[PDB]
């Protein structure tokens, strides 16, 4: 599924996401424009054979179990599979528990240099929620 801007912004409010750990829905929004352009099913395979699933390219290396990376975990307790999903529910619950891990949204490499410090309200203006 490739989600609307004012879209996805519902539905990550709708799973508890807007202002979680402290960070406002439009961070949110902005990582996942950045991360997955907003499509479910993207994927992306790292150079050290690990693979980002999702809306918000979660690691196969911590998080995820995708049956080829070697000495991984799975510390969210699901299939990678489940987080290109049209529903959004194990992409933010996994995202929860990233977003809890220390470094807040750090985690995400393309929110810390494309969203974090920027006018990140602008990624929900106009949007009814
Ligand atoms: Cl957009
Ligand atoms: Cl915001
Ligand atoms: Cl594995
Ligand atoms: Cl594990
Ligand atoms: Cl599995
Ligand atoms: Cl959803
Ligand atoms: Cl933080
Ligand atoms: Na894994």
């Amino acid at each position: 599924k490739v989600f609307g801007r004012c879209e996805l912004a519902a539905a990550m409010k709708r799973h508890g996401l807007d202002n979680y750990r402290g960070y406002s829905l439009g961070n949110w929004v902005c990582a996942a424009k950045f991360e997955s352009n907003f499509n479910t099913q993207a994927t992306n395979r790292n150079t050290d054979g690990s693979t980002d699933y999702g809306i918000l390219q979660i690691n196969s290396r911590w998080w995820c179990n995708d049956g080829r990376t070697p000495g991984s975990r799975n510390l969210c307790n699901i299939p990678c599979s489940a987080l290109l999903s049209s529903d959004i529910t194990a992409s933010v619950n996994c995202a929860k528990k990233i977003v809890s891990d220390g470094n807040g949204m750090n985690a995400w490499v393309a929110w810390r240099n494309r969203c974090k410090g920027t006018d990140v309200q602008a990624w929900i203006r106009g949007c009814r929620l």
